[PDB]
């Protein structure tokens, strides 16, 4: 569950990946990435992205279970 | 699908939220933020990540 | 007498010329330098404030 | 006559002093500022503009005194 070093570091390598390369500066610095512990060569590319994705899915199944309810609720 | 606007503007709110002021000012113009927020509440970029790794951690549980 | 604006486009020409690529975006709008460039050449702050340190050292010669 | 340094602790002074915060940090950091050799508090205020002013006035009086030749000239 997640850390803001994690956060950050995706969202970094989002605004570089995106060529936002004046966020991409402003926000290394700002947010301290190189005093972060995260190797970037093991984060792989559209991980910010990809999560993102998944918890949209992920919420979106968690409804879908609950969505007709039963013939027997009352 | 997420787009690519929904996407900057979660990371813009997230940028504002945390108090990372010059980011937030840049991000806002790189991103064209257009300079509905309201059905985007507090915490949103990190609610819906968290929401990923746990839809993660059941593939990696398959 | 020296306007705002003046020093305003006078230091944004001098961070796009020396390559300070994010100061200059950035004060570039902060500015709102309205995003004659023609009238003024490269190097222009710099040769101002050349000129600006010869009379400084002209009072300091009184 | 006149060093990078100074001229970079010029400008961010004078973005701090007419508060362009976002540029101040940016340049700050840009120019590597900390690594510069300037004691700030003997910096006094309005330093940029003052030197350009004088630098404007300097040049006005270059001209002024050719400005009408001699009743000489040939």
């Amino acid at each position: 569950s997640i850390t803001s070093d994690e956060v950050n570091f995706l969202v970094y390598r989002y605004l570089q990946e995106s060529g936002f390369s004046h966020s991409a500066f402003t926000f290394g610095i700002e947010s301290h990435i190189s005093q972060s512990n995260i190797n970037g060569t093991l984060v792989p590319p559209a991980a910010l992205i990809s999560i993102l994705q998944k918890g949209l899915q992920y919420v979106e199944a968690e409804i879908s279970i609950n969505e007709d309810g039963t013939v027997f609720d009352g």
